[PDB]
């Protein structure tokens, strides 16, 4: 498991990082971004607030961005997994993902897909607490963090 | 897409491809919507899901290869997991199964819990993990068809 090979002690958030990159058999790369909003260890994203930022970010990153695969939070609640379906471009990636902040801070309509129909915890959503983790971490402004290996 | 799925007329636990997509050169990459529990009924406690983010990430990679990603939904009732290659639902139920039993049966410290190595390292559910594992073992999988909206 690579996530555990990264020095989380020497990262400082809010970032963009390329996680990994893999290829398929015939040569595709398939590059996985660590999209870390909050520094880890010194608090966490509220359940609520973090399904709503994925319900937002798997949206505006695929405006924003070609070959987007999947928009995940991370299990630890800090940041959220992008994967890519092209060659790593951590600038262009922290562009985009700037850009949906963007989007996601200044988001005033519903949520899109929170209903029964369409999500398996629709209760558990936090507009206004995922708005302004996105405008912190504008206000603070993202940076390419270097890989930092244990 | 996710929003596309009828969450009602699924029936957890089970395994479902929940897209492919193809790459530039011809190959494929799959997602998986690795289900545990029945939309809206209840959610993993956060702690608990993500004890089993770690556990399935090594356990998931043990018993099926080209695996990329596995992570915990913000519905909190399963684990997407995308995967490098064409789609196959029996093999990765059968890799899920034989992950969950690992799971169960994890009596070992959680893999990766410290400071250095997981950015909420205070935040785990060793025991809550392993019934989880044990709750979908005991339902028994299945692979869920794709029911649209
Ligand atoms: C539940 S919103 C969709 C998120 C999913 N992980 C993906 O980006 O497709
Ligand atoms: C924090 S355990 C590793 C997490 C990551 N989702 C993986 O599948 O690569
Ligand atoms: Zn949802
Ligand atoms: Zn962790």
């Amino acid at each position: 498991v690579e996530s555990f090979d990264l020095d989380h002690t020497k990262v400082k958030a809010p970032y963009v990082r390329l996680a990994g990159v893999k290829t398929t058999p015939k040569g595709d790369q398939i590059s996985k971004y660590d999209l870390r909003f909050l520094q880890p260890n010194q608090g966490a994203i509220d359940p609520a607030a973090i399904h709503t930022l994925e319900h937002l970010l798997a949206g505006y990153m695929r405006d924003h961005l070609e070959g987007v695969v999947d928009v995940s939070p991370m299990g630890c609640r800090t940041g959220m997994y992008m994967a890519v379906i092209g060659e790593p471009d951590e600038q262009g990636v922290m562009k985009a993902f700037e850009a949906a902040l963007k989007d996601t801070a200044g988001h005033d309509q519903p949520i899109p897909g929170v209903s029964e129909l369409e999500c398996g915890n629709y209760r558990d959503h936090d507009l206004a607490a995922a708005r302004q983790h996105a405008r912190d971490v504008l206000d603070q402004g993202l940076k390419v963090q270097e890989t930092i290996l244990l």
